[PDB]
């Protein structure tokens, strides 16, 4: 019942953890390195600084459950943007941003803890709960009616987007609609399209320990099965695992449009350009 307004003040500057050797190497390998994590490169700051400077975006701060959430909101009805593994939202929403705010629609884009300036340190159940205080920020310090927002989950944010999708509706603040950007379907087919054939059983280890870890049809599940879900899928192999889950998705009911692309899986920008206009169109 706390569904109440939720910035907050930076007061540097971000903490972390450091943990157990394996757990060590598992995050590494599910989220990326720290350094990767939290690192905003020197030209996407100097445009986000630009950015603020002509009152285009302003810098954000949300009370996270863990710690506080970074990131900026851009501005030209909105989208919440989940960004995925491997680098800062900064990094991410970079080539994604313009795309956008070029047809006059704001996009938010916040660090999930552990990523960029956020605090904390990322997990399955954490990164779900930190997209619903990034809803939570839109609706509730903005006002914002859900069925003007749309849900661009790239990535690793593709299964998170799944999640939040649900609890919105579920929690009677259903969102205008879903698009899995480039979707991760689940961790372990992810881990298995970045190794190779039948590789050594290490491999089919983990990938076998870590079932169930962000799967797009689990996060779906109990999603009213009328709700627009764009599927955008790439080219590379985790695209064709894509394609597999978009049959499953049809199948099973979910209003599922989309289509395979010809772009690789970080090819943002060239995607953004030949799409954005269908994404707006399951927007309404």
């Amino acid at each position: 019942k706390e569904n109440v307004a939720i910035e907050n003040d930076g007061t540097p500057p971000r903490d972390k953890e450091s943990l157990s050797p394996l757990t060590r190497f598992l995050n590494n390998e599910l989220y990326g390195e720290k350094d990767a994590r939290r690192k905003i490169g020197e030209i996407t700051q100097t445009l986000l600084d630009h950015a603020v400077e002509n009152g285009e975006s302003q810098k954000v701060t949300l009370k996270g459950e863990a710690g506080r959430l970074t990131g900026y909101y851009h501005q030209g009805k909105v989208v919440l943007f989940l960004h995925g593994s491997g680098s800062s939202a900064e990094e991410q929403a970079s080539e994604i941003r313009n795309h956008y705010q070029k047809q006059g629609i704001d996009m938010l884009a916040v660090n999930l803890r552990g990523y960029g300036e956020s605090d904390g340190g990322p997990s399955e159940k954490g990164l779900y709960q930190d997209a619903r205080t990034m809803f939570n920020y839109l609706v509730n310090d903005k006002g914002i009616d859900p069925s003007n927002i749309i849900i661009h989950g790239y990535s690793m944010g593709g299964p998170i987007a799944a999640d939040l999708a649900r609890y919105a509706a579920q929690n009677g603040q259903a969102v205008s609609g879903l698009l899995l950007d480039r979707p991760m379907p689940s961790m372990t087919k992810a881990i298995t399209a970045h190794e190779v054939a039948n590789p050594a059983g290490i491999v089919g280890a983990i990938a076998k320990a870590v079932n169930g870890q962000f799967s797009v049809e689990k996060n779906l599940k109990g999603l009213p099965k009328e709700t627009p879900i764009l599927l955008l899928t790439d080219n590379e192999g985790l695209g064709e695992e894509g394609e597999k889950l978009r049959a499953k998705l049809a199948i099973a009911g979910y209003n599922v449009t989309g289509e395979q692309t010809f772009y690789g899986h970080e090819a943002s920008n060239r995607l953004m350009g030949q799409y954005a206009d269908q994404i707006v169109s399951g927007l309404f």
